[PDB]
């Protein structure tokens, strides 16, 4: 993919694709990290952000109902808890307590299946700060039925350590550890490869404890 | 430039360029439009968006204090007004009351000359929806001397009529009037040319009075 949003110690991915929920978990985590949470406001507004990447992007998302799955689910067994925001759901690496949410219409009041959620767009209206994705919730797919409306997932990956972007007169490209390569990265994870053209290679290094740098005295170019 | 956002009867484009505002004014009249005005936070949100997708698109922007002109300019001969928002300067195209500002800094207290506004993004830090760009008044700049920190410019065009975005399995990429061309349009402007791909070419166009479309029956693909 060439949407990517890093913030802080957070990036995240939004991806095309027709998965069951446990397949695009199994990419995100292949990749080192997990199907999206949203676990405020805030962070709904960076995934609102990648997704609406994804759609500049990828001129073959046309489908008028699209949903993107994020790391959200209630399993089998356990009932709708209708005293708290997310419901009885709990996020990917646990978690049931978060403040916020934004759920599409009533909830199935199921105690016998396993729910999970995805990100509802609606591609016939524009996709604004003001109005966040809402939130679905039903069957979690199978390989080869991943669901009705599924065009893709949305991926988390955390870091201790992130590097501040290269400064520099010329141009530069991040190759970020997740495999995702590309430019403007707010923050850019440990281990990310740089590219640079004013063409110099550098890599994000811990130096002193806790303290992340490219390693190149003499801003470039 | 493919940094380009429409909403409503509005599209906003974002252009790199070292020119003066007398300079950047006549690039967006050229094509139909003027300096973007910010008469609101929603506009202001708009206007972030454009600028973004304009740094995600042009790795050669790494600048670290980046300045972008918009339409709000103080002429020579009016003093400071501190009693409202705009402070005394007035939008392109008329207006000196709207609510919505966000200035930099103590504005020069100067009645002797003009003075031009321009987008201040500090490019070290990220770009979020939560910290808007702040106003940065200075001179006008002149040919080959466009101003310190100078990079570029926002347009904006305005439109009686658009068309909503053309539905469909496959790939759709609009091409605006005001030469830009682009894929995810939220709004497209009257006269716009789609460009197909399940390539079928279609025009947007008025047909009963007031009412806009693609004029193709049988929603393709």
């Amino acid at each position: 993919t060439e949407a990517v949003v890093c913030v802080g110690t957070a990036c995240y991915t939004a991806h095309s694709g027709k998965l069951s929920a446990a397949e695009a978990q199994n990419h995100c985590n292949q990749n080192g990290g997990n199907l999206a949470t949203v676990k405020s406001k805030e962070e709904a507004q960076h995934v609102q952000r990648v997704l609406a990447q994804l759609l500049r992007r990828e001129a073959a998302l046309t489908a008028r109902m699209s949903k993107f799955w994020i790391g959200l689910q209630r399993e089998k067994g356990k009932c709708l808890d209708p005293s708290l925001p997310l419901k009885g759901f709990s996020w990917v690496g646990g978690g049931e307590d978060t403040p916020y949410s934004n759920w599409h219409k009533e909830l199935r009041n199921s105690c016998i299946s396993k729910r999970c959620v995805s990100l509802l767009l609606d591609l016939s209206q524009p996709l604004l700060p003001s109005r966040l994705p809402k939130w679905s919730e039903g069957p979690c797919g199978s390989p080869g039925s991943p669901g009705s409306n599924i065009e893709g997932f949305v991926c988390k990956f955390s870091f201790k350590g992130m590097c501040r972007p290269l400064a520099l007169p010329g141009q530069v490209t991040y190759t970020t550890p997740f495999q995702t390569t590309s430019s403007s990265l707010e923050a850019v994870p440990f281990a990310s490869a740089a590219n640079v053209a004013c063409s110099h290679y550098f890599l994000c290094k811990e130096k002193a404890p806790d303290v992340f740098d490219w390693g190149s005295s003499g801003p470039l170019c």
